[PDB]
This record gives C-alpha cells, sequence and structure tokens, in this order.
C-alpha cells in the first residue's frame, strides 16, 4: 500500500540534555524553530507525501460530498437578551462562520448584527469572545485571525450597528467586563514582546495584566488596575457583580479549578477608576474555586468545590467573611456534579447537574436553595443557556449523539412554568431511530468502573466485524458529554462503524476526585482507562484490533499517541489532533506553563520521573514481537496553533518515521498534515472543518480498507 518515501530529516546527535542525571537526546530540537528554512522545508516535505495519500482513494470525495450535504442544516444558538433587544447566532448551513443576528422583540424581524464572513475570503477571521455593556447599547468583540489565541478587541454601538474607532491590541486569554456606568470595559493584555505575536511564534506568555479601557479613548490611555510582577504566571480576570457595585477579580495560576477571589467596592474608590484599585483579598490562596453566581447586598453566592469535589453553592457575607460563618445554600450531592449555576428573574437559580455523564436542569429558590422545578430533558447535554438576574425568561439549548438539538424557552413571570420548544432542527438523511446510544461501565486495570457511551446501528451482531471509532480526552476537569456530530454519524451510516466515547479519569465526570485520578503521578490511569475501553469493545464483540481507530485532540492527542506507544497491538489506526507530545518541554512555549497542574513539570525530579515514562516523544520504540508493528497514524496540526505549538507534532512524526518508519516490518503509514491559516481548532471555518473530517475518515477507510456504504 505504501508508495512513498519518508523525507530526509537531519538528526542533531549533539542535542543532549541532563534531566536530574537522566541523559535525554533530542535530535529534532531544531524543529522547535517555526521560522527556519529547515523547519519550513520539513513541513513542505511531509505535506507532500500526506496529501496524495489522503486523496488517492475516491472514498475521500464520497465522504466530503456526504459531509457537505448532511452538515448543510440550519444551526441556531441560544437566544439571549441584552437591553431591549434579543440576539442569537445562526448559520444557514455552510457559512464559514456563524452570524450574529438581532431583533427588537421575539416577534420582530431579525437583522444581521455582525457577520464575520465578510472579514476574510476563507473565513479565517473569527469572533473570540464578546461583551455587551450593561444596558445593551454598546458591544465589544474579539477577533482572532488564522486560529491564533491572540485577539484584537473592537467596539460597536448597537443601535444602527455603528463601528466605533476603539481597538485594543495584545489581548489574549482575556476577560471582557463593562462597568455599569457604561464608561468603559475591563480586559487583559500582555506586555510587548520581541518577535511576532500572530500565532506562529512559540514565545511564553507571562505577566498578563488587567486594564480598563474608557470608551472613546486610545488604548495608550488605559488604566492598569491589577498586576502581579512577582508572580509571572498569575492571570486575573474581572467581572462586575449583578448590581454593578463590585469588581470581582478571579486570579488563576495553572489549570486546576481553583482561584483567589479579591473584590473592589467601586463606590469606595477615591475618584473613580484611576489606577490600582483598592482590592480586598477575600480569598487569598489557590485552595478552591469560587465562581460568582449573584449577590444581594453583601451576601455573595458562589459555586465552589472547597471541600466539595462535586461542587456546591455557598453564601459568603463580605461583612462576616470567616469560613466558619459561610452558609451552605445548596449542599454538595454525593455523586452528581453541579456543573454551573445562573441567577435569573432576581430570585431564581438555574442549576445544571451532570448525572452519570448526562445533564439535568432545575430551578431553585435563591433565598433557601430549595428545588422548585425540574426542566425535563432527554439523554444528552445542555450546551447553551441565557437568563441573567434582570431577565424574566430563560432559553436553554440541548443536544445529543443522534439529533442536532432543541432550543427551549421558559417565561419565568408565569405562576405555572411551561417550558416550550423554541427551535428544533432535524437532519434529513440521518434517521435517528435507526441507531441507539447505550451507556456501559467497564472496569479499568485497578478495578475502577469507567463510563463509556457506544453509538451504533440497531440490530448489529457483536461478532467483532465492525470498524470502531473510540474517542477520549481525559484531563483538565473536562467532562466529555453527548454531542451531535454529523461527521461521526457518516462513519456509522456510510462506513458501518460503531462510535464509542470513554469517560476516562482526568476528566470532570465524577468531580474533582475524577480529575485528580488522571493527573500528576496518576496520569497513567488515563492511558490504562483508555486501553481498557478498547479491550472492552473488542471482548464484547463491537470491533477487533485491526478495525479499531482511536482519536483525541490536545490532551486527547497526548492520550492516543501514548496509547499507540504502549499498546500498538490494540489499535489499527490512530488520529492525534493538535497533541502535546514533548512532555519534557511543553511548559517552555506560549501558555504551556499553565498545564503543569495536570502534568507536572520536568524541572522537578519527581515529576520528570512520571513524565519520562509516558511522554510520546520519548517512548517511540519498535514492538518486540515480529508480528506486531505500529498502527497507522495520522497527526494533524496547523501553523498558527499557538495553544499547543506545532513543534510537538513535528518532533513526534520525525521520531516515528525514523525509529518505526524505517523498520522493514512497518507497513502502516505514519503521517502528518500541517494546515495553513488555522490553529488549535476554535474558530475554524466550516470549509476547513469539512476538509479535516474528510481527511480523517479517508485515512481510516484506506488504512483499514473499508468499503463505502451508499
Amino acid at each position: 500500500m505504501l508508495s512513498f518515501q519518508y523525507p530526509d530529516v537531519y538528526r542533531d546527535e549533539t542535542a543532549i540534555q541532563d534531566y536530574h542525571g537522566h541523559k535525554v537526546c533530542d535530535p529534532y530540537a531544531w524543529l522547535e524553530d517555526p521560522d527556519s528554512e529547515q523547519t519550513k522545508a520539513f513541513v513542505e516535505a511531509q505535506n507532500k507525501i500526506t496529501v496524495p495519500f489522503l486523496e488517492q482513494c475516491p472514498i475521500r470525495g464520497l465522504y466530503k460530498e456526504r459531509m457537505t450535504e448532511l452538515y448543510d442544516y440550519p444551526k441556531y444558538s441560544c437566544h439571549f437578551k441584552k437591553g431591549k433587544r434579543y440576539f442569537y447566532f445562526y448559520n444557514t448551513g455552510l457559512q464559514n462562520q456563524r452570524v450574529l443576528y438581532v431583533q427588537d422583540s421575539l416577534e420582530g424581524e431579525a437583522r444581521v448584527f455582525l457577520d464575520p464572513n465578510i472579514l476574510s475570503d476563507d473565513g479565517t477571521v473569527a469572533l473570540r469572545g464578546y461583551a455587551f455593556s450593561e444596558d445593551g447599547e454598546y458591544f465589544a468583540y474579539g477577533l482572532s485571525a488564522s486560529g491564533s489565541d491572540w485577539v484584537t478587541i473592537k467596539f460597536m454601538k448597537v443601535d444602527g450597528a455603528k463601528e466605533l474607532p476603539d481597538v485594543l491590541e495584545r489581548v489574549k486569554f482575556s476577560c471582557m467586563a463593562w462597568t455599569h456606568d457604561g464608561k468603559g470595559m475591563f480586559y487583559n493584555a500582555y506586555p510587548q514582546q520581541d518577535g511576532k505575536s500572530d500565532g506562529t511564534e512559540t514565545s511564553t506568555n507571562l505577566h498578563q495584566k488587567l486594564y480598563y479601557h474608557v470608551l472613546g479613548t486610545d488604548q495608550s490611555e488605559d488604566i492598569l488596575c491589577a498586576e502581579f510582577p512577582d508572580e509571572p504566571k498569575w492571570m486575573g480576570g474581572a467581572e462586575l457583580s449583578d448590581d454593578g457595585r463590585y469588581v470581582l477579580l478571579s486570579i488563576r495560576e495553572g489549570t486546576d479549578p481553583v482561584n483567589r477571589l479579591w473584590y473592589c467596592d467601586l463606590q469606595q474608590e477615591s475618584n473613580g477608576i484611576t489606577g490600582i484599585l483598592k482590592w480586598v483579598k477575600l480569598i487569598d490562596n489557590f485552595e478552591g474555586e469560587y465562581d460568582y453566581v449573584t449577590n444581594e447586598g453583601t451576601v455573595f453566592t458562589f459555586k465552589t468545590n472547597r471541600h466539595s469535589p462535586n461542587y456546591r453553592l455557598i453564601n459568603i457575607d463580605f461583612t462576616d467573611p470567616e469560613e466558619s460563618k459561610w452558609k451552605v445554600l445548596v449542599p454538595e450531592h454525593e455523586k452528581d456534579v453541579l456543573e454551573w449555576v445562573a441567577c435569573v428573574r432576581s430570585n431564581f437559580l438555574v442549576l445544571c447537574y451532570l448525572h452519570d455523564v448526562k445533564n439535568t436542569l432545575q430551578l431553585h429558590d435563591l433565598a433557601t436553595g430549595a428545588l422548585l422545578k425540574i426542566f425535563p430533558l432527554e439523554v444528552g447535554s445542555v450546551v447553551g443557556y441565557s437568563g441573567q438576574k434582570k431577565d424574566t425568561e430563560i432559553f436553554y439549548c440541548f443536544t445529543s449523539f443522534l439529533s442536532p438539538g432543541i432550543i427551549y424557552h421558559c417565561d419565568l413571570t408565569k405562576e405555572e412554568l411551561e417550558p416550550r420548544v423554541f427551535r428544533e432542527v432535524t437532519v434529513k438523511g440521518i434517521d435517528a431511530s435507526d441507531y441507539q446510544t447505550v451507556q456501559i461501565f467497564y472496569p479499568s486495570k485497578d478495578g475502577t468502573k469507567i463510563p463509556m457511551f457506544i453509538v451504533h446501528k440497531k440490530g448489529i451482531k457483536l461478532d467483532g466485524s465492525h470498524p470502531a471509532f473510540l474517542y477520549g480526552y481525559g484531563g483538565f476537569n473536562i467532562s466529555i458529554t453527548p454531542n451531535y456530530s454529523v461527521s461521526r454519524l457518516i462513519f456509522v451510516r456510510h462506513m458501518g462503524g460503531v462510535l464509542a466515547v470513554a469517560n476516562i479519569r482526568g476528566g470532570g465526570e465524577y468531580g474533582e476526585t475524577w480529575h485528580k485520578g488522571g493527573i500528576l503521578a496518576n496520569k497513567q490511569n488515563c492511558f490504562d482507562d483508555f486501553q481498557c475501553a478498547a479491550e472492552y469493545l473488542i471482548k464484547e464483540g463491537y470491533t477487533s484490533p485491526k478495525r479499531l481507530t482511536i482519536n483525541g485532540g490536545s490532551n486527547g492527542g497526548l492520550l492516543v499517541a501514548t496509547c499507540a506507544n504502549q499498546r500498538p497491538d490494540l489499535f489499527g489506526c490512530v488520529i492525534a489532533q493538535v497533541g502535546v507530545m514533548d512532555m519534557l518541554k511543553f511548559h517552555k512555549y506560549t501558555i504551556g506553563h499553565a498545564w503543569t497542574t495536570d502534568y507536572g513539570c520536568s524541572d522537578s525530579k519527581q515529576h520528570f520521573e512520571w513524565l519520562i515514562k509516558y511522554s510520546p516523544l520519548h517512548n517511540v520504540k519498535l514492538p518486540e514481537a515480529d508480528d506486531i508493528q505500529y498502527p497507522s497514524m495520522l497527526l494533524l496540526t496547523a501553523d498558527h496553533d499557538d495553544r499547543v505549538v506545532p513543534l510537538h507534532s513535528l518532533k513526534f512524526i520525525a521520531t516515528l518515521q525514523y525509529i518505526v518508519g524505517r523498520s522493514r516490518k512497518q507497513n502502516n503509514p505514519l503521517l502528518i498534515h500541517v494546515d495553513t491559516k488555522a490553529g488549535h481548532g476554535a474558530g475554524m471555518p466550516t470549509a476547513k472543518v469539512i476538509e479535516e473530517v474528510s481527511d480523517m475518515f479517508a485515512f481510516i477507510a484506506r488504512c483499514l480498507n473499508i468499503d463505502w456504504i451508499p
């Protein structure tokens, strides 16, 4: 099958570094420089063999055509109200970027408010964050080009959609919060730096500061409200309390769900916002998370995980702040995770729980925390919501594996609450009743039961003859819940596949204990969990090693890459998207330093000892048995992925091709595709999403020689 030759790639055998007495050779360290002619030549040479391989079989064109047809359905986001107007995002079907619409009432004719599509020919300029003024008459929005995390904030006057001259630069991982007087907005920015700041650089991001921009002035005039010079990794995001009296500063260091919480009573400022605010350090440590829900005077309601891994709601009175005085408004549940909470119609709280990886939604009284109403939902996820304190209605968006979703509306001014379907779209060509979703719990190596969703055509025989697509992430307290994916359904319907999603440790499915179960010294638990999911699908007859494909992105890319090294005999195909592969150097680039709370850091001897055992880049090794080779592998990255710098994938593929690719027994391809004008994934235009999925499934089809089922 392989009719190409791997590119010549220079090995710097002098690249030797000592890690606490452990010598580590990094022959491809030169790939860390994205700007060199050597690195640009490497990328060119790799894409030169990968592209023809993906485009050879006509199955890619069949898949692309079906994806283009089926993905072409109306996509609406949850309606939300700001001031006297309603807004919602909508994509007719195949627009590169969804468009923001506005209407003066729910029965009023909607009009285009902000269309990102006209900002570029290829839809590579996308919205990244936005914030309306308290009165809804002004609007700030961030724009990212080519997938970069970097943002340029722009402003508009809502009435007439008038462009304002205000432009903020050097914005990244930023909050956006307007003061209620309508004078200006808080945001974050990074100091100027040598070299580029467009997403192709690898420069570490430190010393993020909190600024305040007065509308109608130049950015050079902005006020510095908070900075942490002695703590370069600290990031402080601002938000205004519901009553506009307080600025709440949430300081984070790392990716754990914890934050310091400082506040500033704006009325106590000597003469408005003129510099460093009079911060009161309410919670001045990183021992727990405090997520503002609402306040009534000095009594602040926060969602926290402080001695509550499944989360709960507490009320902290600023006038009697000692922890022993906090009141538990909604106690922690023994197993279900309280995902998020919103306050609406003054005294209602909307609580969203995760019960065995499925969402539930309910309304509670703010004064007592008592349950008042349960909003009925099918098995799936709540992916959208609107309803702030002053609002008298809520909208909530639902989705699942088999149907696009439903947007629900509920008028909260009614004595008897009657939620109703506001919008519902079904994809013609994908009959949901032909498939089923089942949830099973399988034991991992240590006996822990791990949840796994399996989606397949009804009536299939569990004889191991079906190709399977197993997905996982496992980390950063992220819960992998049901979502609608046309691309995966095409695999099921047109490639006769079985979809599986394993809720492995590291995730947030069972709270902070689930998270802690897949980090630091116990990161191996993630890999073991995932390998056991594969073993389950195989044993129970859903698939077989030669027919199994595993996929994951970012931390999930690390997941699948490590699994390929540890159990090459268990997988037929592996697709690793934008993955962290060099676990010894990840902290040196862009925002990589933030991930040490999940992974550890090689600077530490103890941590190095954990990292070196699973780091994809440092564990590529020819399988011992003659009849075992590495699975077919496809790494996908982009040149503007400044979240997980592409060097991770570049170094990894060079290593796989040299150590494994050159071996005579290796006949499965080990390829990389580096895209242009794209990044980690957020904001990717529809055109690119379609090309990516077509590539992924064409690769699977060719490597496993699967026939297309019309």
